[PDB]
């Protein structure tokens, strides 16, 4: 029973799953896959037993089957009175980012631009923006809308990884892990930042933790917020300050997900972990802890205050939201009940 086996995306990934295992004791095991699709086999295989996800993969390992357990909630205002673990989640705000210095560049003229995505099927940086893309547009060629763009996951041949890096060596370019440069959250980020791309399609919280001196990182030491902004949908331009009035749309919390017959007893193990790394954890400054890896967003965001139960016991569909599902479906018409394996 009690032993969970993680699934953790990349070398990157690997190398923290193996201090979490080490420091629990072996209550915790490590397996790992070069991308979060064969993740989600291994965990349908039985060979592995969760890892944490983001809505846009939420919706692909839900139509296999697996199910949400606990979802991240990281630290809100309102709702101060109940303990984090009951709290109930808040969701992120998926934003549009744009460097000042760009004037006249607004959502109306992005066609033809240069673009900055997390990484391809997820929310903030794919499903929305290229969702809402392919609706206002009329056409299902969004391979064509952006001149170039680092998208991971993509036809690494084709112009949606023109601008992605790969490693330090150059290898693995456009690969969905944590390997390539401009890969995830902070790699569309630093993808702007560097002037790669003319906007990045990523969440509120990553340019607040990545500018003011928030990062120490050689390439996010010297970044203001105030050279940047935001992209609202009526064609306005607005400070990293008004998000909650030019935001693309709210997405569903990053959540982790296990098989329908296992999810209890990885909900058991992970609470009892997350007593011991978590946030205010018995061993978590002095000895490991479970949400830090430096804004590398491994295994779990930073900005994690832990892990909360869900009330309602939801389905996956219940989770993301009727809002969010059919805007998946949507645009998954232009890539229809299946399960991709
Ligand atoms: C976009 O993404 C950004 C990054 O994720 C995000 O900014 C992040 O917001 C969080 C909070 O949401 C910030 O952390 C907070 O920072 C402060 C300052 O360091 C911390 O210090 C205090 O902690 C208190 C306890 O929670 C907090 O009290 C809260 O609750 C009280 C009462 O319940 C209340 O206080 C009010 O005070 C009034 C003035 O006297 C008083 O008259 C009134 O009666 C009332 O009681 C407030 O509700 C209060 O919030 C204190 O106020 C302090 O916060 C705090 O613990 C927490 O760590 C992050 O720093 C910030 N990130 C960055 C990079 O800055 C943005 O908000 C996101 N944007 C959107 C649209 O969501
Ligand atoms: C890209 O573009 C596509 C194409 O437009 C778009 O697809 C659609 O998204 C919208 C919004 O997400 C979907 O909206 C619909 O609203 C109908 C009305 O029901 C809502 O409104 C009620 C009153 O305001 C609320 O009380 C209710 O809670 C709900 O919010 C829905 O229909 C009904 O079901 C009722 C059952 O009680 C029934 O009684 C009614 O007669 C009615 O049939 C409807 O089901 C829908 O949700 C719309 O469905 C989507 N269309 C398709 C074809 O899937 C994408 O959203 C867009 N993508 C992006 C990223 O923007
Ligand atoms: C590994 O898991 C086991 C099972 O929970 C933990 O052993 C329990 O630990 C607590 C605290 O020491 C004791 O109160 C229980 O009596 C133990 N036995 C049970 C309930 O089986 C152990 O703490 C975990 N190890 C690590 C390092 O996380
Ligand atoms: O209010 C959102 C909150 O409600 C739940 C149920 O407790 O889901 C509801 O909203 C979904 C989104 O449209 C529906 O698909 C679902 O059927 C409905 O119950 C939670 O899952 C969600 O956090
Ligand atoms: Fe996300
Ligand atoms: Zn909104
Ligand atoms: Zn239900």
């Amino acid at each position: 029973y009690t032993r969970v086996v993680w699934c953790a995306v990349g070398p990157e990934e690997q190398k923290k799953c193996q201090q979490w295992s080490q420091q629990s004791g072996q209550n915790v095991t490590c397996a790992t896959a070069s991308t979060t699709d064969d993740c989600i086999v291994l965990v349908l295989k039985g060979e592995a037993d969760a890892l944490n996800l983001d809505g846009g993969y939420i919706y692909t390992a839900g139509k296999c089957g697996l199910v949400p357990v606990l979802a991240e909630n990281r630290k809100s205002s309102k709702h101060s009175s109940l303990d984090c673990v009951l709290r109930p989640t808040e969701g992120y705000l998926a934003v549009a980012v744009v460097k000042k210095a760009n004037e006249g560049l607004t959502w109306n003229s992005l066609k033809d631009k240069k673009s900055c995505h997390t990484a391809v099927d997820r929310t903030a940086g794919w499903n929305i923006p290229m969702g809402l893309i392919v609706n206002q547009t009329g056409s299902c060629a969004f391979d064509e809308f952006f001149s170039q763009s680092c998208a991971p996951g993509a036809d690494p041949k084709s112009r949606l990884c023109a601008l992605c890096a790969g490693d330090d060596q150059g290898l693995d370019k456009c690969v969905p892990n944590s390997k390539e440069k401009y890969y995830g959250y902070t790699g569309a980020f630093r993808c702007l930042a560097e002037d790669v791309g003319d906007v990045a399609f990523v969440k509120n919280d990553t340019v607040w933790e990545n500018t003011n001196g928030e990062s120490t990182a050689d390439w996010a030491k010297n970044l203001k917020r105030e050279d940047f902004r935001l992209l609202c949908l009526d064609g306005t331009r607005k400070p990293v300050t008004e998000a909650q009035s030019c935001h693309l749309a709210v997405a569903p919390n990053h959540a982790v997900v296990s098989r329908s017959d296992r999810a209890a007893h990885v909900e058991q193990v992970l609470l009892h972990q997350q007593a011991l790394f978590g946030k205010n954890g018995k061993n978590c400054p002095d000895k490991f802890c479970l949400f830090k890896s430096e804004t590398k967003n491994l295994l779990f965001n930073d900005n994690t205050e832990c892990l909360a139960k869900l009330g309602g016991r939801p389905t996956y569909e219940e989770y993301l939201g009727t809002e969010y599902v059919t805007a998946i479906a949507n645009l998954k018409k232009c890539s229809l009940e299946a399960c991709a394996f």
